[PDB]
């Protein structure tokens, strides 16, 4: 059991191991670019804050490390380490999280570097490609943009969770509607792509009404199939109202872009989250021809998530964490 060292950060205090060093705050749990002296390389070490302070925390520090030691795919965050200074469950009250640190995120990339039509192919193939992993887990992400993207300067990329995100936001998920299909996430990278393409924020929304105004003046009010399904009397009487925008040529709003961007972008950028591509799907598509293997588009191992229409007692969640802690196994 390697030697901690205590280090103050920002207001936070840092009790890591000895083998990470140069520790400097990157956010805020709080998250800190580290060199990791034993293997040579950056990292960033997530402290997670209060991690058992209540039921609904000490269940969201569970879920999180159970998603992490699950993900292991190419364009996904992954754990190169978990650990806590206690040596018992007893003392057991911090959790630090370690994975590769990339350079940058995508806002970097996107206000600074005016992107080629085949670097938006590359980006957003990896983008679905991580997503298609993750959607086979059973896992929404649910807070895609492009703050959650981490790019290299090969411009790699992994999806992650840094826990207006408004802007890339599904419509469903600021009615509230409930159910949610992995499609939400798809909607994101309509979103994400858009912007690659343009240089600009697709929806800058400057409130959460805002935004809906404006997504709905590009795809247009909701249609006849769609007022179909909203089983709740409510919102129907309020849509018919409005001004009845008709649907926006898209051709004729991302003019010069690639005609297949533009069709993915039609697919990707549908009101009803049924008719929305998915991640396989769009894998498939025309536009990604030089990046497309459909051998080297992995699926993600069955992941157990029963543990989340579970209600137990702050100290369960803990004593269930731990025991994750201890049967971490580094990869290769
Ligand atoms: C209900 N709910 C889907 C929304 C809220 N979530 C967020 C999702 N989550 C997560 O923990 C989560 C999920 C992820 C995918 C993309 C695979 C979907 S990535 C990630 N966390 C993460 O990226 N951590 C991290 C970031 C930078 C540096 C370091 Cl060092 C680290 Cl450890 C688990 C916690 C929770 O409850
Ligand atoms: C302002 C009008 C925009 C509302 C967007 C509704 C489109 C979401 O799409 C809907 O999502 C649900 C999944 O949560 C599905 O159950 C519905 O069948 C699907 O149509």
């Amino acid at each position: 059991r390697p030697t901690f060292y205590r280090q103050e950060l920002n207001k936070t205090i840092w009790e890591v191991p000895e083998r990470y060093q140069n520790l400097s705050p990157v956010g805020s749990g709080s998250v800190c670019a580290a060199f990791d002296t034993k293997t040579g390389h950056r990292v960033a070490v997530k402290k997670l804050s209060r991690p058992f302070q209540s039921i609904i925390h000490a269940k969201r520090t569970y879920r999180e490390l159970r998603l992490l030691k699950h993900m292991k795919h190419e364009n996904v965050i992954g754990l190169l380490d978990v650990f806590t200074p206690a040596r018992s469950l007893e003392e057991f009250n911090d959790v630090y999280l370690v994975t590769h640190l990339m350079g940058a995120d995508l806002n970097n990339i996107v206000k600074c570097q005016k992107l080629t039509d085949d670097h938006v192919q590359f980006l957003i193939y990896q983008i679905l490609r991580g997503l298609k992993y993750i959607h086979s887990a059973d896992i929404i992400h649910r807070d895609l943009k492009p703050s959650n993207l981490a790019v290299n300067e090969d411009c790699e990329l992994k999806i992650l969770d840094f826990g207006a995100t408004r802007w890339y936001r599904a419509p469903e998920i600021m009615l509230n509607w409930m159910h949610y299909n992995q499609t939400v996430d798809i909607w994101s990278v309509g979103c994400i792509m858009a912007e690659l393409l343009t240089g600009r924020t697709l929806f800058p929304g400057t409130d959460h009404i805002d935004q809906l105004k404006l997504i709905l003046r590009l795809v247009g009010t909701p249609g006849a199939e769609l007022l179909k399904k909203i089983s709740s009397e409510s919102a129907r009487n309020y849509i018919q109202s409005l001004a009845q925008m008709p649907k926006m040529n898209f051709a004729n709003v991302f003019i010069g872009a690639n005609p297949l961007a533009v069709d993915l972008l039609e697919k990707m950028l549908v009101l009803d989250s049924d008719k929305r591509i998915t991640a396989a799907q769009a894998l498939a598509h025309a536009y990604f021809a030089q990046y497309h293997d459909p051998d080297d588009e992995p699926v993600a191992d069955p992941y157990d998530q029963s543990f989340e229409s579970r209600d137990l007692l702050i100290d369960e969640w803990k004593s269930l964490t731990y025991d994750e802690v201890i049967s971490f196994v580094p990869p290769p």
